[PDB]
């Protein structure tokens, strides 16, 4: 690599005020959450195009100078990296300045965005054309991206939650600065690159999701019809051992679609942790008990495991599925509420305004629990949508996080057939006792799930290698030859999802 | 190649009597429906393992002897080549006798299969275990392959309709002869490889769609649960000239999910060739008038067109949608009609069957139209579901058909926000300028198509090169790159997608 004849060219694209070249100049792409204590997280340099042609040429110039460049979209990964890369001495493709909407369809409810539109300002073109469509917001929202969070296949909480099965359409530029459209997109003079997802030939969408094979300059995505009628719900389950009865109860729910959202499901402690500090709840030394979990719980309106779903359609559909919904989670225990029981509960404001694609104050609360704050990693491994699985899972989670002095603090987000298991390794990464102590934790959360059979669906750079290794030998190979063939330079954000030049 | 050395290789590995090695031995891989003026469309051998370890042992013997394989399940890919090669000197790798189910979840509503499972089979299998589920079945059927079928991207007539959507992992033997599972199922000891889609790092499932990567050795299917309430419907349109305006009602009763199968739009010219030979409706030489046809369709108790649609759930979730969707579909000049009306229509029989996942009577009367028969190529542009996007399609295909003496006989599977215009160009293959003919037509219908901006999502191996040429230069550049990286010695199906080694 030749940084300092890279960046040279680079200002000639974007201009001098665009780059950004040293230790000083790359602390705004250099702050992580996750536990880093080598330091070995960090950028060299950023360059902020504002064209797909600076990106084409941009691309070519790392070629020239063997410049690795790590792409970011808007750069909120928090709990998965920020923007920072997962290998040394490589430079921040920051896309936020690319963030024209290019096209909306109100009759077939559909957009194409670059990667810079945050959910805000989709949100707000939405409002400010009166277009009866809505969004699904992965819980951070305002400044976060569409593209990157569908890139790293994340998930929101309405109908249209699975972010990547409702993309339809991707412009991606590859390793060698040339353009590629998929799906219906290379036809010249196409209307039907936001319509149809698989084109002809092989699929190739999936390549440029959660990987290094490409640049995504342009996607397109559908989105959700505004309905008639929005009934936000809340179940509580009183005991921590609820786990199994919940998703045996939800999941026929899910499986025959008469909740059609996904839905989270929440530990009492993660919620507390949203608002409130560890040592307003339990001591400093103290174990996270249940008695204090479930009192603090319940004098916040809370139970052990709080699980959000929503009803989309007439009062006639509601009123449709709500009964066998109500018997089906009474029946498991579970007491069922409404907006009119929850007035004022935070965390209903908070699920009922995410369940219909609502932007929440950007304010995450989670970064204050423990001692100094600012340590979170997620551990996101995957689960069939069994009760004993979760109950597996949960019971393998808090003896790991607990033995390295750590609190459990999880949601469930349920899908059809699946769910993610997202559990929040919470610490104090000032003291670099602790950072180390949640370093140790991560490494056996991820490697004893593995000897279980269950692994992440998504994780952050200082992990990316330890998950790809839970995974097939033949995958790792594979992924290779894939990157090898084509980013021949290894330009393109070496080490995202395990994969090295 | 070495075709000799190869063969007898084979017969070492699957046995003498599973290996066909001469003209007179591989007449039952050699017969096809698309028009093939210079019969180059045509195997030099087939082999029949009934082993994944069988089919390794045969990809190593392929690479050796640089022998390719053209890869099939059941191989009855009708009207788009059956098991006829893209290019010539090829062995079918048929894997019929590979037809192992090899796991259902009832719970979960899931299922792992070989790619020789038939419908019947797996149909059978659910029926005699008294499992609630549904398959979704493309219109054939009985001897066809949910897994062939999904890898070809086809599409069925239930809220399931879009079979690749619903598949969840595959096991791929990869042209070095290594098995890679995709998803979760490369984690030892997994119970969500039918589960959770995505799995860790780039989505590759896509990859062994529609093209030559990988030979598919078992894959996962979401299955949907038996509804307590199934109602199916039929709408009559009196004028050839009302499809925009079927669409048009369609569009948002679709985005809106108020109907979730794919809806089939029927031509009446399609519908009467299903059961009647063309010269019962006019004589040869005659066109097949407006006048012809309604008289015809109108003592069938058919309109110009006929959309099917179908409601889940239960007699209360289906009274919440079928006044909207009565009123919608009136408006557009459309009468609905149901079982009660419809008593002894064959139509109506045919498409009630399919839109609850029913095998039909395996009978193709499509192939008897013109002259002594013989002749079927689907022609399958895709659309936006826009009005004017149909109007404009039906127009061009119906003056390019007639251009060549040919009949315009069609339907649109109605999807969420595409259309499959289905085109069946209906010739006498037995008539040599008669295939001459229909091979120009096809030509044509390809290069117009194409200049208008439209292009087919699946092709018959006669048109697989012309209808690549309607998409981009660099995703005919980049298919090459891939299939050179993982396939080196170019021995799986040549030419499949327009990539060639
Ligand atoms: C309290 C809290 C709650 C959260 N809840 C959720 C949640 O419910 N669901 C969820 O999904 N996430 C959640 N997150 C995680 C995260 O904040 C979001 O997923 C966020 O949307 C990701 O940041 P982004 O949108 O800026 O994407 P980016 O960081 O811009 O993109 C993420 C990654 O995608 C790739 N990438 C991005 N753009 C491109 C491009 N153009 N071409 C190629 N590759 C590219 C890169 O690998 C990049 O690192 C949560 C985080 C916190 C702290
Ligand atoms: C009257 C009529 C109506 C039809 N209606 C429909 C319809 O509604 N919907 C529809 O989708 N089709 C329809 N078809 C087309 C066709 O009959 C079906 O799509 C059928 O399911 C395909 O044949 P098959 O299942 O045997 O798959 P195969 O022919 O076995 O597979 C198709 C292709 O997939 C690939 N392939 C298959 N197995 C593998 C493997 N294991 N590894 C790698 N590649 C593999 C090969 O390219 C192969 O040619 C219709 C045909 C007719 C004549
Ligand atoms: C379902 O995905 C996620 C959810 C969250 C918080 O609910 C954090 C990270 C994720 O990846
Ligand atoms: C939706 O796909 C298809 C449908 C049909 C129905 O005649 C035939 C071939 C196809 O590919």
């Amino acid at each position: 690599a030749d940084f300092a004849g890279a960046m040279k060219a680079f200002r000639g694209v974007v201009g001098a005020e665009w780059v950004f070249g040293d230790e000083e100049a790359v602390v705004p792409w250099s702050k992580t959450y996750i536990p880093d204590p080598a330091h070995q997280y960090k950028p060299v340099g950023a360059v902020c195009p504002q064209s797909v042609e600076e990106v084409q040429e941009i691309v070519r110039i790392a070629n020239t100078y063997k410049q690795p460049l790590w792409t970011v979209s808007t750069g909120k990964n928090m709990g998965y990296g920020m923007t920072a890369p997962a290998t040394p001495g490589q430079v921040v493709l920051d896309l936020k300045r690319m963030n024209r909407i290019l096209e909306v369809d109100a009759d077939l409810g559909t957009c194409l965005l670059e990667p810079g539109v945050t959910y805000q300002q989709l949100k707000d073109y939405l409002e400010e054309h009166k277009i009866p469509l809505w969004i699904d917001v992965p819980t951070v929202g305002p400044i976060a991206s569409p593209v990157g969070n569908t890139l790293d296949r994340g998930v929101g909480y309405t109908p249209y939650g699975e972010h990547f099965m409702f993309q339809c359409g991707m412009e991606v530029c590859l390793p060698d600065g040339r353009l590629m459209r998929t799906g219906m997109g290379s036809i010249k003079g196409s209307t039907a690159w936001q319509a149809f997802k698989w084109g002809y030939g092989p699929y190739l969408d999936g390549l440029f999701t959660q990987s290094n094979f490409g640049i995504v300059t342009k996607m397109g995505l559908w989105l959700m019809p505004k309905p008639p009628v929005y009934k936000p719900f809340m179940v509580r389950h009183a005991n921590m051992e609820d786990v199994p009865k919940i998703i045996e109860a939800m999941r026929p729910l899910r499986v025959s679609n008469l909740v059609a959202n996904c839905n989270l499901m929440m530990s009492a402690s993660y919620q507390l942790a949203m608002f409130k500090r560890r040592n307003e709840i339990v001591p400093d030394g103290a174990p996270l008990d249940e008695a204090s979990l479930k009192k603090a719980a319940s004098a916040n309106g809370l139970g052990m495991w709080n699980t959000y779903f929503a009803l989309y359609g007439t009062e006639q559909t509601v009123a449709g599925v709500e009964p066998i919904i109500r018997a089906t989670l009474t029946a498991s225990g579970g007491e069922v509420l409404t907006a009119a029981e929850m007035e004022g509960n935070p965390w209903f404001h908070h699920h009922q305004t995410l369940m219909q694609g609502g932007l929440n104050l950007d304010e995450v609360g989670l970064l204050r629990w423990r001692g100094a704050g600012g340590g979170l990693a997620w551990f996101a491994p995957v689960a069939a949508a069994r009760g004993v699985e979760a109950e597996r899972q949960t019971a393998l989670a808090k003896e790991i996080v607990e033995k390295h002095g750590f609190d459990y603090t999880a949601a469930y987000a349920i899908g059809w057939r699946d769910l993610h298991h997202i559990i929040a390794l919470l610490f104090d990464k000032a003291d670099p006792t602790q950072e180390q102590k949640a370093d140790a934790c991560y490494r056996e959360l991820v490697t004893r799930f593995g000897a279980q059979g269950w692994a992440s669906y998504r994780t952050g750079v200082n992990s990316m290698d330890l998950v790809a290794q839970q995974y097939g030998e033949v995958n790792r190979d594979f992924n290779r030859t894939l990157k090898r063939a084509i980013d021949p330079n290894g330009i393109l954000s070496p080490g995202k999802s395990g994969i090295h030049p």
